């Protein structure tokens, strides 16, 4: 197995964005511990000149969701928007950031 590279933790929001915002390809993004919300979780992902950010939401039943759709993990909620548009009113897909090792 692997560790996902999509998992920052502790990082502030506008440093995702510095970083993102480095990254060429559409889509890139990573999942960070919420800054507005402590204990929570927020994705942030590049979009043309600008970066992305999305609430990742919780319910009673411990599910994780975007919109309306519900997942019982965070890497499934991660997987899911790999082939379905984490937006609304764009479509943008999920891709792994480029990392040099
Ligand atoms: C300045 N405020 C924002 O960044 C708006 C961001 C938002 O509304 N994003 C759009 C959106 O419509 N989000 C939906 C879906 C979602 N799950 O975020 C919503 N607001 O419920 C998205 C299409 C870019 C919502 C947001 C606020 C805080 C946040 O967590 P954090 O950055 O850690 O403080 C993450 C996102």
């Amino acid at each position: 197995m692997k560790p996902h590279p999509w998992f920052f933790g502790k990082i502030p929001r506008a440093k995702a964005e510095e970083m993102l915002s480095k990254q060429r390809h559409d889509g890139a993004f990573l999942i960070r511990e919420s800054e507005s919300a402590p204990g929570d979780f927020s994705l942030s992902v590049k979009f043309g000149n600008d970066v992305q950010h999305f609430k990742v939401l919780r319910d009673g039943a411990g599910k994780y969701f975007l919109w309306v759709v519900k997942f019982n993990s965070l890497n499934e909620l991660v997987d899911y928007h790999r082939s379905t548009s984490v937006s609304r009113n764009q479509q943008i897909f999920l891709r792994d950031i480029e990392q040099v090792p």
